């Protein structure tokens, strides 16, 4: 009634946390380092499993800060009571492929990351780190009626 | 209380179905064949009508499989109690227009469809078939308070 | 119980309104004129503040008409009980940058706006006006359980 079952699949997974008694969602962390070049799609593994009860739906959705600063687009996933296992972040680096090159990757804050080893990246590329806040989980009550076909509507 | 009114506008419409007693959503099928080239927007007709009651909101949203595999982006529609009639899938083929050509279209599983008649398509194009699972419907309770203007907030 | 606290930060802000007793959402208006060229991201200020209670989450999401007609993509924001202040519309002009030019901007209805003063714009650019319906607010009950780590799931 007042508890949610959470399972960690690997050592690299972090426990989802509710920062404040007013923060409606739960912070979801990445369990792998992914380099996403322009227009690239990926399903980023969190290595976290949830057992949501019946009559409820989970919303694995993007953070307001990351989505506004970066070209990283997270398609909101619907977490049912039936689907157990590794939760994937449905993501796409929506930055355009302009065929231009740069020597800097960008973090989830759109800031240039200065690495010691010099490499050539395609412009607009992003990098996501381990245990990094990229998405959040939102559980909302869901209404299930048994639908019947009608020729016309009434009240 | 435990029933939803569903209307089929044409012979090409399919009845929305809840596969399992745990599947929180209802599978929504396409009622037309649409070829979407890169960057193209469309409102795909389902020929299905719903009569959602007051205090509830419908969410016509993308499937996890289709949205992760293909460049097809479905903007989640909000189905009110007032709007009756043909439900449209707000979609966009988000694949970039690179001016390149191919002889293969791609299905909702991103697989190459091998057609007998040879044709030239623009690279990144998709095709959606009749009675094909592209989206799903999610009904959630909605809270309506009568808002009042205040100069400062209190409790 | 049946009231929502709404605050207007400036003279350019408009009060969110529920048109009909069946319209599940509240119309959100822009408080500034923004010209968005292809691929450009912005946080459009509404100058409106809300005090959503605990156990509820706000959904600042796009309108069905605007999102289907224009290349303007609004990333749905989650409005918590803790975050008070100016609500920002997380937007991106998803139109491709084809390096082509036109002398017409486009409104939220994708129509060409004919201005007296002749100017050169980049093709696919949009303009948003003051007190213009671009987004809507949807408040949904949110379930908060205290999560506990388990090795395996049970019932
Ligand atoms: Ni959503
Ligand atoms: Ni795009
Ligand atoms: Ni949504
Ligand atoms: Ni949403």
């Amino acid at each position: 009634t007042n508890t949610l079952q959470v399972k960690l699949l690997s050592k690299n997974a972090r426990m989802p946390e509710r920062n404040h008694k007013t923060d409606a969602g739960y912070d979801i962390f990445s369990a792998e380092t992914v380099v996403l070049e322009p227009q690239e799609k990926a399903v980023i593994k969190t290595d976290v499993a949830v057992s949501i009860p019946e009559g409820y739906v989970g919303l694995l959705t993007s953070r307001s800060g990351v989505s506004s600063k970066t070209h990283l687009v997270i398609e909101t996933g619907k977490i049912d009571a039936g689907i157990h296992g590794n939760l994937g972040i449905n993501i796409k680096n929506d930055h355009e492929d302009d065929k231009m090159q740069t020597i800097f990757l960008r973090n989830i804050d759109n800031e240039k990351i200065f690495e010691k080893e010099r490499h050539l990246y395609k412009l607009g590329s992003y990098r996501i780190e381990k245990g990094e806040r990229i998405a959040q989980l939102v559980i909302v009550p869901i209404w299930t009626p048994e639908l019947k076909q009608v020729e016309e509507f009434e009240s």
